[PDB]
Parts: structure tokens; C-alpha cells; sequence
């Protein structure tokens, strides 16, 4: 019952925290700093947002690796924002 | 790199398929049959949708266990539709 | 590094505790009570020992489900004692 | 039933193969080449043997990183040989 489900949830939570720790980048989205991971490591730059303190939007300017981008579209990747970014 | 990430993805995919197999219910949402799991097993009926062949919406009538419901709101649960259903 | 390895270890530890919780049986081996799981659920009765407080041996009498057995041979199953038991 | 158990087994199998891939070393034990991982990454050199084609023994000479060692003792680490090696 819950046991199995509660276990699975914790494993998923720890699994994502590890991916973010290993490949995450520090990035600024609409004024808020957060961690993102390039889609290269998981699969017009593409990245999925791991921090839970931001809600990215189409329009938002994203500073990544010193360059400015614009979130042109937003998909889902296991419930996480997958952003399509375009140079400015 | 990808190895770890590709592994994690497969584990997540298999983990959800098992939860659906063990606790999933067969239910009809807006004319389409699909599998859903009561939130009781994972945490005004509440359920998360596991089948990938439906896109639930506020308004949709849901036949569950012989009764009709209406999806009043839709949240996310690890990227899956979590529906709040009300009796008719 | 350790992170990934430490994570994997904990998942394995929790994974086994769940299997034991769901299918484990209470059994007496050479005077000590412990949990065992029938090989039917994992693959001349055959079982693997989950409790860490016993060290089974060829010769040992095992009371299981009301009947007495003798451990005729001992293999390994992911590092756990897999006992071959014969009726008395 | 088996489903959960069969899933857990596969995850464990894939989990170990990944650790070996990331930290494994190529080493010769009693004439046979195999993969080993330093205990530093998992916890008088100490290592656990991942390859399934060897059966290490006390006495065996082990060539590791260009140096010769002797397996002085053998423990278990989740069912895998954990060897204690001494310089020659």
C-alpha cells in the first residue's frame, strides 16, 4: 500500500536531487536564482528546472552562462518545467 | 552523465507502472477509458491519472466505480494529472 | 562519488526491508526467531533469510509454518543466506 | 508479488553495473582480469569485486595499479567479495 508508494516517492525525490547536484547549473530566471540541468544530460537551448522556488514563464529572461535568453516555450519533463530558450 | 540519468528515468518509468498495476482502477474520463490511482494510496474524491492516452480537463465527467463525477480542479503529482472530483 | 553510492546503498536497504515486510514469514532457526521469504516470491523448500541477527548453518533445524526442517545447503542471494530445507 | 521483487532485482543489478562503470578499476586477481571498486567510493587497501567471473581467495596475488598485493581477508558487501589487500 502506502509503504511501496511512499518508498517510491522518496527514491524519486532523492534521485532528482542527485542529478541536480551532479549536473545542475546556477541560473537566473526572471530575477530569481535557481538550478537547471541541460537537456543534453537527460534526453535554441533546452533545460529543465529543478529548484522548487521558481515558476518560469514564456517571456521571462534567463541569464545562463553569462548570456541572456528568452523562454519561448514550456513543456513538462516528469513534472518539471522544460524551457526552450532563445538568445537575445 | 546520461548513463545515470537514463537509468533514473527507466526506474521512474517502471516504478509508476508498478503502482498503477497494483492500485490502478479502470475509469472513464470524458469518453476515454484509462487507469487512475486513488490518492489514498500515494499521499470530493482525489485521484492521479496514470494512462498517457488522456488529457483530463475541468468540466469532464468521470465515471468511477459506477458513479459520475466532475473534475473541479487539476493539480500535478510528479507530472501527472491529479484530479479533484465532485459527485453529480 | 560517494553520493551516488550512498544513495544506492540506502535504496537497496529500503528495498529489502519492504520485501521482507510484504512477504516475510516469522520462523525459528536454531533457536532464534527471524524473518524469511519464500523463494517463490523472488526467483525441498527454499528461502532467503532477511533478519541480520542469525547465521544459519547446514544442520540447523528450522521450524517453519509448524513443521520442522533441516538446512541441507546454503547459497547466496544478493548476499543473503538462501537455505535449502528438508522435512524431518 | 514477483513483480515488485523482479523489479527490485533489476534495479539492484543495474545499480551495481553503473557503480562499476563509473568507479571500477581493471585488476588482475590470481591470473584473471576483473573489475574492482575501491571501498573509498562505497563506505592495507580495501576493494569489492564486481565482475562475476572470479572467486577471490585468501592467498591470491592481486595486481592493482602496477603493484602486487595479497588478499589477507575476505568479507561480504551486499553479497560481493570485499578483499583486504596487503603490499608484497
Amino acid at each position: 500500500s502506502n509503504a511501496m508508494a511512499d518508498l517510491f516517492d522518496g527514491m524519486k525525490r532523492r534521485m532528482d536531487a542527485l542529478i541536480a547536484e551532479r549536473f545542475g547549473m546556477k541560473v537566473n530566471i526572471n530575477g530569481t536564482d535557481c538550478i537547471v540541468v541541460e537537456s543534453d544530460f537527460l534526453a535554441g537551448k533546452n533545460v529543465v528546472v529543478f529548484s522548487g522556488n521558481v515558476i518560469p514563464r514564456r517571456g521571462d529572461r534567463v541569464v545562463l552562462r553569462g548570456s541572456e535568453f528568452t523562454v519561448t516555450r514550456i513543456r513538462r519533463f516528469n513534472g518539471k518545467p522544460q524551457l526552450t530558450l532563445e538568445e537575445n
